[PDB]
């Protein structure tokens, strides 16, 4: 019963009539899959709320989260692609049997084993899918089930992670979303190499407590000094201070590619600030705006904590080729210490 009062928190960045669509999205979804259950005993709509909770989160398009309630309906429930048009509109519809036919499409295709599979089974997703929502839904719904596969088998737990290694963390990472592209990849790391896993885990966890000791100092101290500056709080909505976590499977990579161990590798510290700008007048004014807080947060930083030199990266300036945005700065912390801040926009965070 807990489900819905969990997601409408999330859908908060939504319009009252796109709320609106989403309540009527998860209610319809609760009917279709009324009586079905997860290999997990929870009953099904635990599953497509979510995707949509996912989805929410990475702050998406109103008729993307509605899709994400309703990207199971089309099968074993008694539900038409026509009606999903007729209640949600063509764009919910297009998104829904979008995710539905290209994981029919990949059972079908034959590419295990060939040289360059992947790639040239990215591409078949690239070339079908031109509204990319399907493809962030599906990313959403693989997600969610790579969080949820201690409740399958050890030959499906391996299947569906070395799939999300060679087909959705690159695609993830294609369309600019490294949150996912991180969740994803750990994920898959666990499930496929369990025994390296579990040792590169324990040996981060030794020293985990000391770490994030270390990292809070700095959160807390960067959080104070811009809640404590008027002009930056203006035109700020709202904003979150935070460590980056460890990319395990991209520490592991490294260290089997180019030898040496944890102990050996640089854990370089970072801080992420995500800023939520106020609503502002026109589109033009909220998108100056949204460039004008992170250079003020820059300046900041640097007042707060010394800049090493060369270190300042502008992505917002020049996106990155997969369209990344963030301001880069290694500064000096933490009694001499190398901290790396990224500032960027709630838009920004993917
Ligand atoms: N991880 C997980 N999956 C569960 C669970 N219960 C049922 N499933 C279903 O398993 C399907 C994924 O792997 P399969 O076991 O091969 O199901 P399939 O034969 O239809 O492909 C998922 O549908 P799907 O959305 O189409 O994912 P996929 O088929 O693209 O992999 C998901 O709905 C559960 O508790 N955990
Ligand atoms: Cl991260
Ligand atoms: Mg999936
Ligand atoms: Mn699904």
């Amino acid at each position: 019963l807990g489900l819905w009062n969990r997601l409408e928190p999330a859908l908060a960045y939504l319009a009252p009539e796109e709320r609106a669509k989403v309540r009527e999205a998860y209610r319809f979804a609760e009917e279709a899959h009324r009586g079905q259950l997860r290999r997990s005993g929870e009953p099904y709509i635990t599953h497509p709320v979510a995707v949509a909770e996912i989805l929410a989160g990475l702050q998406m398009d109103a008729d993307t989260v509605a899709a994400g309630l309703l990207h199971d309906t089309l099968e074993d429930c008694g539900v038409a692609p026509e009606e999903l048009e007729r209640r949600f509109g063509p764009t919910v519809r297009r998104i829904v049997e979008g995710e539905t036919k290209v994981s029919k499409l990949y059972k079908l295709a034959n590419l295990e084993g060939e040289e360059r599979r992947a790639e040239d089974l990215r591409q078949m997703f690239i070339a079908m899918a031109e509204d990319v929502r399907i493809i962030i839904v599906k990313l959403a719904d693989r997600l969610h089930n790579l969080r949820t596969l201690e409740h399958m088998p050890p030959e499906k737990q391996k299947r569906i992670a070395q799939e999300t290694l060679e087909i959705y963390a690159p695609l993830a990472h294609r369309l600019g979303m490294g949150q996912l592209k991180w969740e994803l990849e750990d994920l898959s790391f666990r499930y496929l190499h369990p025994e390296a896993f579990a040792s590169l885990s324990a040996r981060i966890q030794a020293t985990q407590e000391a770490r994030e000791r270390l990292i809070q100092k700095a959160i807390h101290l960067l959080q104070e000094t811009l809640a404590r500056d008027e002009l930056l709080q203006s035109q700020l909505q709202g904003f979150e201070v935070t460590g980056r976590p460890k990319h395990l499977y991209s520490i592991w990579k490294k260290m089997e590619r180019e030898g040496k161990t944890l102990e050996q590798i640089y854990d370089l510290l970072a801080v992420r600030v995500i800023l939520d700008p106020k609503p502002a007048p026109t589109r033009e004014s909220q998108a100056l705006r949204e460039k004008q807080v992170c250079y003020h947060v820059l300046g900041l930083v640097h007042a707060l904590w010394q800049p090493i030199p060369g270190r300042v990266k502008d992505y917002i300036a020049v996106p990155k080729p997969n369209g990344y945005q963030s301001l880069h700065t290694t500064v000096i912390a933490l009694e001499g210490l190398p901290l790396e801040v990224q500032i960027r926009t709630r838009e920004m965070h993917r």
